[PDB]
């Protein structure tokens, strides 16, 4: 009944904000999605570290130790941005203390150890295409997965496939149980999305939630939300923008979340 208004309004949001704008939601109430652009590619940028760290997880099911496991993190591992990694450098981090720094600190260094964990980046999309994704490619490792340059295939899904992954892997049977909560709690203690999708939602509203950021003005979120007194809700909000050097845009994101949650 809403839904043409909530078409209209993120149509209206992306041509305010001068980019373009992709939107997914699953209502687990009753299997309802909402998309926009759902079925158009966008560069995942540091959202894809939900798949390499599930991709991790999964391995653990059979492995009960490899969680603990360390890994060397040597001066030369460092990237563009590591706040966790450069505290261990010359030491080790376990695969349990990379997961967290991927998701919940956007550290890049924990994600490309999280890649080479898995064989490279066609690990993390063999994964993928394991759970049911036919979507999600990740080609490169951290910085320049990044690059969200238009029209390059590399390191992009759609909002659709996303939203759908995600519920897969935090709300379905992708994972054991015990990895599936441990990736709901991680995703719940992301420490950089109080300005995206969480900030156009009702404050009563518990959320989990992984961004990323890139060139092109690039600005996502991927979310499991908990409403008060509903089944959970899947959001999928990515963005980006015509020139190499644009500003990051989350206001755009919790505005299209806004407009989702008034047309609940
Ligand atoms: C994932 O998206 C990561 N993004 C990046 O490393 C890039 N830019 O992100 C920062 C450094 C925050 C920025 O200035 O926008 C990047 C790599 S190559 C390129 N052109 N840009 C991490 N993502 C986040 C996040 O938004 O979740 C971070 C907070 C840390 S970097």
């Amino acid at each position: 009944a809403q839904t043409s208004a909530v078409q209209q309004k993120l149509a209206a949001l992306e041509k305010s904000s001068g980019g373009r704008l992709g939107v997914a939601l699953i209502d687990t109430a009753d299997n309802t999605q909402v998309l926009y652009r759902g079925d158009e590619r966008f560069p995942m940028c540091s959202t894809s570290k939900v798949m390499a760290a599930a991709a991790v997880l999964k391995q653990s099911e059979t492995q009960k130790q490899l969680l603990n496991q360390p890994v060397e993190i040597k001066p030369a591992d460092l990237v563009n941005y590591n706040p966790i990694a450069e505290k261990h450098v010359n030491g080790t981090m376990t695969l349990a203390e990379l997961s967290a720094a991927a998701l919940q600190y956007s550290d890049n260094t924990a994600m490309n150890k999280l890649i080479a964990q898995l064989g490279g980046p066609g690990g993390v999309t063999a994964f993928a295409r394991a759970i049911g994704d036919e979507t999600f490619r990740l080609d490169r490792t951290a910085p320049t997965l990044n690059t969200a340059i238009p029209g390059d295939p590399r390191d992009t899904t759609t909002p659709r496939a996303m939203a759908q992954t995600l519920r897969q892997l935090t709300l379905g049977h992708a994972l054991g149980e015990t990895q599936r909560a441990q990736l709901v709690t991680w995703l719940k203690g992301n420490t950089t999305g109080a300005a995206s999708i969480r900030a156009g939602l009702p404050t009563s509203w518990t959320v989990g939630d992984k961004t990323g950021s890139g060139g092109y003005g690039t600005t996502n979120d991927i979310a499991v939300i908990w409403p008060q007194g509903r089944a959970p809700l899947v959001l999928v909000t990515y963005f980006t923008q015509p020139q190499q050097n644009a500003e990051s845009r989350r206001d755009v994101l919790a505005s299209a979340a806004r407009i989702i949650a008034e047309g609940l």
